[PDB]
């Protein structure tokens, strides 16, 4: 049973809540500043930084993830404040809380009616805080995620919507033991409305029931997707180059999964997805194997002769993967429930990977990455990640690869673990080495590649010297 901080406040402690992987000596001073900025973010900022029509899809508020991650990697108070303040500048104003709606949401008809509507984000936050206090967080995980009710089944698909930001939030809430962040996570999922995740995950689970072909590790199913004509050709770099006809502004009016993968290769991908069936009696290894496979498909997506670069879309597989360590540690979940969670996450990794062009892994090119700086261990990389001026993706990727190295170490001898122990630090050095002095402009990212599986995506990336 986790000892969660109160639904009504953020309370961190360098020894009680440092998470699964962290810097050596965390200060009280940094912890107090983190609690300050988290509450400013919760009360003042919306879960989405854009309106849906602005760029075509929602952009997400990463401030909770970034602040918490750089605290965990040993950021000083001044650095936490500087990073938080810069990312605050492009936020939307928080929605209004209507207490009557928060109470009425106890009627399942009302709960259902409010789903997918971003104006309900703080209403759901309060509804889930109230649920945590009424029945306890463990009963919340049953009722809103794994107990197999129509409401839990609906929410289990929503945590993956919007490039898996719901399950990232939920993972971080369990890892850092914050009931207030757990309610934020369910609320985030509740207000998404990416209907194609419900269809894909529902149809894939039904197909999996039939057990038509043997189960494979995720690493093997990543490889199988590339052999398929329909899957390997189902997407285009055009999703990352589309412009608004009038203004020439960037948009995602067409979306790789909805308009590409599921339109051109639905049956073929569902046939692969259907083979990711996890053994409820082998979850320590199956959880580590999913985490290794995320590093495999992400850090592996390299193209000689370019510098190492990380794909913005693919790295959500690495950052989402850490939460399964907490799901594994949770007594109140059955082995079958923990298996079903891993299955959903893996099938989404396959969908994301196909949308970016199913990049063929080049671990040989990754392994030869020349370190920009000498004598770089994880502690040196962690400290550099604190100062990297994006919205948190770089530091989350680095901390989650460092976690995966640790969960892989018992299994380094097994063939289904493609990423071997020394390559995790090389990948972390490659990530921070790809960073520039100006990684973002407002909400736009420059340091990450988009469409790693398409040769032309690499044109703006320098050659390795
Ligand atoms: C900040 O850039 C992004 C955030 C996000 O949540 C989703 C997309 C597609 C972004 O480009
Ligand atoms: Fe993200």
């Amino acid at each position: 049973a986790l000892e969660l901080a109160s639904t009504s406040e953020f309370r961190f402690d360098p020894e009680r809540t440092p998470g699964l992987r962290h810097a050596k000596n965390l200060t009280d001073e940094s912890t107090r500043e983190l609690e300050r900025v988290l509450e400013e973010n919760h009360s003042n900022h919306h879960i989405f930084t854009t309106t849906e029509d602005h760029k075509g899809v929602y952009f997400h508020n990463h401030i909770a993830h970034h602040d918490i991650t750089i605290w965990a990697l040993g950021a000083n108070p001044s650095t936490i404040r500087s990073q938080h303040d810069r990312n605050s500048l492009y936020q939307r104003q928080a929605m209004v809380i209507q207490d009557s709606v928060v109470k009425d949401m106890a009627d399942p008809a009302v709960y259902k009616r409010c789903l997918g509507r971003e104006e309900n984000f703080l209403n759901y936050c309060r509804f889930f805080e109230d649920e945590i206090n009424r029945i306890g967080y463990q009963a919340v995980l049953q009722k809103y995620l794994v107990d197999g009710s129509e409401i839990a089944d609906d929410m289990l698909c929503r945590i993956y919507m919007g490039y898996v930001h719901g399950i990232i939030h939920i993972g971080m809430a369990l890892e850092f033991k914050q009931a207030r962040l757990l309610a934020e996570g369910f609320a985030q999922a509740a207000v998404h409305h990416d209907w194609w995740y419900t269809e894909y995950l529902t149809q894939s689970e039904e197909l999996a029931r039939k057990q038509e072909e043997p189960a494979l590790p995720l690493s093997d199913l990543i490889d199988l997707a590339r052999q398929d004509d329909a899957i390997r050709n189902c997407s285009t770099l055009y999703y990352h180059l589309q412009k608004r006809k009038v203004t020439g502004e960037m948009c995602l009016d067409l979306e790789p999964a909805r308009d590409g993968v599921l339109k051109n290769a639905g049956p073929e991908l569902r046939r692969v997805a259907a083979r990711y069936r996890v053994d409820p009696n082998d979850l320590e290894r199956a959880t580590a194997e999913l985490q290794n496979a995320a590093v495999y498909l992400t850090a592996g997506a390299q193209r000689p002769p370019h510098i190492c670069a990380f794909d913005f879309f693919l790295l959500h597989s690495v950052t989402s993967s850490i939460g399964h360590t907490m799901f594994l540690a949770e007594p109140s979940l059955s082995n079958a429930q923990k298996a079903r969670l891993l299955e959903y996450t893996g099938r989404v990794f396959l969908l994301s990977y196909a949308g970016q062009g199913s990049p063929e892994p080049r671990l040989d090119w990754l392994a030869s990455h020349p370190s920009r700086l000498p004598n770089q261990g994880w502690d040196e990389v962690f400290d550099r990640a604190c100062y990297h001026e994006d919205d948190g993706h770089m530091c989350k990727l680095i901390r989650c690869m460092a976690h995966a190295e640790e969960t892989s170490r018992p299994y380094d001898h097994l063939p289904e673990f493609r990423v071997k122990q020394g390559l995790f630090l090389t990948a972390g050095i490659a990530a921070i080495d790809s960073g520039t002095d100006k990684p973002m402009d407002g909400t736009k990212h420059f340091d990450f590649i988009r469409g790693s599986g398409f040769k032309e995506a690499w044109e703006r990336f320098p050659l390795r010297t």
